[PDB]
RNA sequence: AGGUCGAUGAGUAAGGAAAUGGUACAGAACUUGCUACGCCGGUCAGAAGACAAAAUGGGUUCAGAUUGAAGGAGUCACCUGA
């Protein structure tokens, strides 16, 4: 190996100078991605009892 | 016999530019250069198979709830009632 970082190193790679293009990229639109949040239903309230349904736990009542 | 056009091509230099020369580019062989390659490895980033769950929003549509305004033989009427 070589130690010495010369402002030498790293431009001529193929990594710059090739692009393979030939795929199709999914394009960035700014109207899709940009809302995000979250709600809860007015009857959950702080340590209400929630009925489990799905868990392996399901069937159960829980804080 | 003569005259004329044509074909071959020395020349000539008007047009043009294939050959030669010159000039400019610059892609090569060269020379300077602590690098470019690939394989494997892990991380960062981009992308991400099939079946799905939740969330958000759009086109098409379905359902359940509300509110306001105008108009009515200025609707009709009702109450109090000689
Ligand atoms: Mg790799």
């Amino acid at each position: 190996a070589r130690g010495p970082a010369g402002k030498n190193r790293g431009v001529s790679k193929i990594s710059k100078w090739y692009k393979a293009d030939d795929e199709a990229t999914p394009f960035h639109r700014r109207q899709l991605k940009k809302a995000t949040a979250t709600k809860l239903r007015n009857d959950i309230a702080p340590g209400t009892v929630l009925i489990l349904l799905a868990g392996r736990f399901r069937g159960k009542r829980v804080v």
